[PDB]
């Protein structure tokens, strides 16, 4: 089954998922002398106060910290979004080393890490129905920079040794994904897809511009993570990212001038 290795990365995905050549694949590289100013896009609004994380996954391929979805809590609203989107999840994309790990480049630029908070839309009344819409998701992407400690991110941090396998998870509870974001919402936002099998060509991209930092030592317990399960040969987990796909004449706006 799919991964990130030699034998079934991104260059196999398609024989199993077709989609993975389509017309709104994920990520793109977000060309800035391309992009255009959209004054028609609404203030974007993150209402992450009363969110509510319950664990933390390793599934073989990232870790996902996983939110309670079956009330209002944290919200994706406003920007190119028409509606409300519940936070299900988040995770991240990284490399081997500090010169790659984003999936979406900036000018060809390749950061660290990318984090990817995924949020669905609640006229379709669950995710798996979202996922059958070609509005259904809404992604908050921000990249991650190697610098000073990023202190809302410890708690993540910590847990690592606790997942180090595939299929092992621990409890994620009371932890607040308002510290994972940047100061500034400046963002690129376009129509694509999820950036993983089965890929999935419903999302609303909104791609934070200004990245965060991350210690040295934070990214370093990131690569400590391990690809196999438990009592298999050692895997270890990096450069879990999807590199830049065609954009096929889809349009980024950007929401700045
Ligand atoms: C292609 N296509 C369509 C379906 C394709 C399709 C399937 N249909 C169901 C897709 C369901 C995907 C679930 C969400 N996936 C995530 O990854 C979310 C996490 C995530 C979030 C964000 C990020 S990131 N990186 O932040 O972005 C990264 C990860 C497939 C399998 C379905 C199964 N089912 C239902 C069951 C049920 C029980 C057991 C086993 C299964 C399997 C798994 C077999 C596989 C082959 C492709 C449809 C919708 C018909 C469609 C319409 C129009 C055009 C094309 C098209
Ligand atoms: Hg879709
Ligand atoms: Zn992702």
């Amino acid at each position: 089954h799919w991964g990130y290795g030699k034998h079934n990365g991104p260059e196999h995905w398609h024989k199993d998922f077709p989609i993975a050549k389509g017309e709104r694949q994920s990520p793109v590289d977000i060309d800035t002398h391309t992009a255009k100013y959209d004054p028609s896009l609404k203030p974007l609004s993150v209402s992450y106060d009363q969110a509510t994380s319950l664990r933390i996954l390793n599934n073989g391929h990232a870790f996902n910290v996983e939110f309670d979805d079956s009330q209002d809590k944290a919200v994706l609203k406003g920007g190119p979004l028409d509606g409300t989107y519940r936070l299900i999840q988040f995770h991240f994309h990284w490399g081997s080393l500090d010169g790659q790990g984003s999936e979406h480049t900036v000018d060809k630029k390749k950061y660290a890490a990318e984090l990817h908070l995924v949020h669905w839309n609640t006229k379709y009344g669950d995710f798996g129905k979202a996922v059958q819409q070609p509005d259904g998701l809404a992604v908050l992407g921000i990249f991650l920079k190697v610098g000073s400690a990023k202190p809302g991110l410890q708690k993540v941090v910590d847990v690592l040794d606790s997942i180090k396998t595939k299929g092992k998870s621990a409890d994620f509870t009371n932890f607040d994904p308002r510290g994972l974001l940047p100061e500034s919402l400046d963002y690129w936002t376009y129509p694509g897809s999820l950036t993983t099998p089965p890929l999935l060509e419903c999302v609303t991209w909104i791609v934070l511009k200004e990245p965060i930092s991350v210690s040295s030592e934070q990214v370093l317990k990131f690569r400590k993570l391990n690809f196999n399960g438990e009592g298999e040969p050692e895997e270890l987990m990096v450069d879990n990212w999807r590199p830049a796909q065609p954009l096929k004449n889809r349009q980024i706006k950007a929401s700045f001038k």
